[PDB]
């Protein structure tokens, strides 16, 4: 008998355009079908009595800012999920900085946060209790980004400097600066967690600890490079795995971004899961799922692409 359920879902990306391709032209992009997929979660989520969903980014794609349709496209993903009748809880990633500026986001729809929060320093992340014994904290990981910052504020000085000091294609930055290993994640579609934000992850999770709860971690950017393809990860993954690894509390860390999908245990326990993006899947297909948390496991079932998966508790 599950304590708490829930949906989870990532990379919708929908837009009211054709198909496309990913830049090595190695992936299809179904832009229409994405919102058939989602519509389809959501009727499963409502026969399951879900307790709420957590989608992990990328809802919609950033070429509606190129046909001037960022609102349309958003009211359409966002009446598919209201069918669904409970909380959304939604992290933000890159295609979400591409239509929408951070004042934007924060009065939009997508602003889930209303445990703490960051939003008073300006860092969408946010941590609550769904049931007893479990906690879920949702981070903000274009905290560090020139994408997700205001061009002169200090946030994206910092930002720009770190991504130029690793990466030196100026023309276009997107490229990564190498084709193999870990350098290949300074490119300016990805991003990193400010200080400030590490510093509250690690002091929620030094109270959860004593507090013998279970925490489910929810970044748009995958952190562990077992978990997802090098030029996915966050800048400082080795940061985040660094705070992680200190607690017993971490159950597992649930990022999208990589669309491919990936996922591991790290030597600590803690389930790193990369969930396969809704957009590179065809109609044929399906990338979603239920997770259940029980007093000694959780459980995932996966459609699709997403295969099921099971974290006994330490
Ligand atoms: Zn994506
Ligand atoms: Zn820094
Ligand atoms: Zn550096
Ligand atoms: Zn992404």
């Amino acid at each position: 008998d599950p304590v708490f359920t829930f949906g989870l879902i990532a990379d919708v990306q929908y837009a009211d355009i054709e198909d496309g391709e990913n830049y090595l032209r190695t992936r299809r992009r179904y832009y229409r079908g994405s919102a058939d997929l989602l519509r389809d979660a959501v009727l499963q989520w409502r026969r399951e009595r879900v307790q709420c969903v957590v989608q992990l980014g990328d809802i919609i794609d950033g070429h509606n800012r190129r046909r001037d349709a960022s609102d349309r496209a958003l009211d359409t993903v966002m009446a598919e999920l209201d069918a669904c009748s409970v909380d959304v809880h939604h992290v933000w990633g890159n295609h979400e900085f591409y239509n929408f500026s951070r004042p934007s986001l924060l009065s939009s729809r997508l602003n889930s946060a209303q445990g703490s929060d960051l939003i008073g320093d300006d860092i969408y992340a946010y941590e609550f209790s769904p049931a007893p014994n479990f906690r879920f904290v949702l981070l903000d990981a274009y905290d560090l980004s020139v994408i997700g910052r205001e061009e002169e504020s200090e946030k994206h000085t910092h930002s720009w400097r770190i991504l130029t000091q690793h990466n030196h294609n100026l023309q276009d930055l997107n490229l990564p600066p190498v084709s193999v290993g870990l350098e290949q994640r300074f490119v300016k579609f990805n991003g990193g967690f400010s200080e400030q934000q590490l510093q509250w992850l690690d002091a929620v999770l030094t109270l959860s600890d004593h507090k013998q709860e279970r925490v489910l971690i929810f970044s748009h950017l995958p952190v562990h490079p077992c978990a997802a393809d090098p030029i996915c990860l966050a800048w400082n993954h080795e940061a985040v795995l660094s705070v992680l690894r200190s607690h017993q509390s971490v159950l597992c860390f649930i990022a999208g971004h990589d669309h491919d999908g990936g996922r591991c245990t790290d030597s600590s326990g803690a389930q790193h899961i990369t969930l396969e993006g809704v957009i590179e899947t065809p109609p044929h297909s399906h990338a979603f799922a239920t997770a259940y948390l029980y007093e000694d496991r959780m459980v995932m079932k996966g459609r699709g692409r997403v295969e099921d998966l099971t974290i006994t508790y330490s």
